[PDB]
């Protein structure tokens, strides 16, 4: 719907998705660099990734929904929450933002700590198929947490949606870092991979794992656990971007 | 009650308790595996067990109550909050879930990190009886925090029920790892024990300790501190699953 | 007031303070013991002292107020919030709870980990006067947090009072552990000193500092920053325990 | 507006800014001192700086706004939220408070921990230009978090504004400590520099960085993302402290 697409609100929602992924990728990779004076602990990395998401969802969430992740965007598309063009523009803004975020870190990081710019890397003792099942589970819990925390029909105390979602990213890293350095986000993986021109043969896992994981969470959440009562034409209106 | 059991909503609750226990033990055991490149810190593990519950309570709490622990479900039955059949199906789903969680983790962990699959284990310098009193206290504070945070009659600012409950699991880990590897949940102990075919002689401590501790918190909470004005006919109807 | 002190609600409040200080001291000390398998990091101890208070304030706070500290009790008394008899019984229940918690820990901790049972020891390079001004600042920030977070006239979003209060205890340990092992609570120091029967020549700092620190926060909060429109008779009615 | 300044409410607000900055700087620098018994880990320092802000915004926020940072005060001025004289008196009190807080720490810290009193220090492999871009980004995300969390127009669950803001400070520290020891606040840097009469050649970075970074966040938030429908005349009444 070009009337939804050519709006001021839509322009600033696409911009917020660009800026949030820029910041997220900046803080995340910068925390996991191989700083020689003190090599970062898994705890430090899990916390920086989680607190960045938690802060950006709190600050830019009222502007665009604060997806900051192509897997979550595509899951919301599948789960009939956003339009087709919102998904296209958000994903492209997230990928552009991740590249810019990694590029800014590349420019300010000193040579002795920059290394491979914290690109995701599959553990030598784990296979692509093994790692793919892990990324699916890391992203599934994250998406499920997001959908329950942002659902307007929830009546029980929601607490802090932003911090709940943020600490779900921290949780994902406390296991995921051992398998693939933890991605949960195709853009977070693509970002440094473009700046360093370093795409491993396992790069596909970092896209498929999170997308399948979030899509399975959206199917379970929006269609099996808490479905809404919308007519066939109301569901296509949401895809087209002309709903209410 | 055949009306309570043969309900689509009860089937969703049983599946959610299965799914959340599956995801819980996956992350919990996954975080405490003896990873060669970096041996998990105590703070790291305590935070992973705590945030896994914190996330699952936020996500699947609306579906089933977010029990995820046979000891909490038994305390809720003895505290007259749930039916006998709900308690029965819940414990079953949690046990099967814990097994399924440990097995998925088994299929993905690399050989050099698998080890015991994070089974609970008494400290060599502590006795079975000493472990039991520790497990009772660890699970007593967790159940108290749950009962207080989910009480519909609470007029005090509750904050985040999921994060308080989750950080109460982190608290019990900061003390209980040194004694038994921290259980506070019979399903967390049974899960890896079944998958690895490894049961310690102190395995009973991992069932009795948390169950006694949670039941003592239910009697103190629901019968001594904050009782309801309920008649014999209403109390019996809660057990039979026929109440309102 | 015989009408207030002989009541069932008052009996439950005193018990809650004993039980909360029992659990707080058991968790607090048990996290700081010199465990041979892995000596607890400062961040492990700050988080365990902080999460125990946060969890206990959430669980038992609606029963008694979740004082769990003699210094906070006396600050609420001077600030004209609680009665003189309420303060005496709270302080006595807190002192006995701290002794009981320490004793339960003593009989459960193994011989090689038990040691001095996490008693407050002053740093060999800081004078008693330096440690007292530090304990003044430590408890002052905590008390101000408790007052602002539990004021019923507060219109600003309070978030989670329990977690804010508990994370304040964590902050206090990140500075205070270095100076005195961190007290901010006379009963926390009293507890293990009575079980181990070992009182330092600076134990008075652990009473003077916290009390004076909480007291100055009560004078500043309740009389300078946000005073109430209460007549002199209403003030004595509060101390006597006859007010509303 | 001399009547805005000559008000008991303004007297309490300026005192709160002073006291909050005194406490923030004492706790922050104290957590980063080179304590020989155990040298502080990055995770300890980041948490202490963050939890001091979270705690102080929770307690003194209702009194003055809980700015505690000259870059945030100046950013709110540009964003048309505070008067010119409120900005003047807040900044003045923050610098005075930072010096007092650093000076109090000097008076209580043992000689083996004192060192440089945890002043900011440029990493030798980072240029003043690189570290300036870092300080910009660190403070930019913190300001956006504050503006989105304190906006009275927010319809989405804010959760805990204080904890969200505080954990954004921890987040900034998880990256910035490697570049500059993390400033994000001109008063934080000014305090121990004045007390130790030690001003490195890159002290300007710890002013320009945070100020520009927070000012860009204030321009983006109040003028581009969420502008108010006010008239130029009402806008100058805000600058002059006469509006509502
Ligand atoms: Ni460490």
């Amino acid at each position: 719907s070009k009337k939804e697409v050519c709006s001021v609100a839509f322009l600033k929602a696409v911009f917020a998705e660009f800026l949030a992924t820029l910041i997220f990728v900046f803080f995340g990779l910068g925390s996991a660099l191989k700083w020689p004076s003190a090599l970062p602990h898994i705890l430090q990395i899990a916390l920086a990734f989680g607190l960045a998401i938690g802060t950006l969802a709190q600050a830019l969430g009222p502007v665009s929904g604060g997806h900051i992740n192509p897997a979550i965007t595509l899951a919301l598309l599948v789960g009939n929450q956003i339009s087709l063009l919102r998904a296209f523009f958000y994903v492209a803004a997230q990928l552009v933002g991740a590249i810019a975020g990694a590029g800014i870190l590349y420019g300010v990081a000193p040579l002795n700590a920059r290394g491979n710019l914290a690109v995701n890397a599959l553990n030598n003792n784990t296979t692509q198929g093994q790692a793919m099942v892990v990324e699916l589970i890391l992203t599934f819990q994250l998406a499920l947490c997001i959908f329950a925390s942002t659902d307007s029909r929830r009546t029980s105390p929601v607490g802090s949606p932003a911090l709940s979602i943020g600490l779900s990213v921290t949780l994902g890293h406390l296991v995921g870092i051992y398998f693939t350095g933890c991605s949960m986000n195709p853009a977070r993986s693509f970002g440094p991979a473009v700046v360093m021109n370093r795409f491993s043969p396992a790069h596909w896992v970092f896209w498929v794992g999170p997308i399948v994981g979030a899509v399975l969470a959206a199917i379970l959440y929006f269609y099996l656990l808490f479905p809404n009562s919308l007519s066939l034409s109301e569901r296509v209106a949401i895809i087209k971007g002309t709903y209410e």
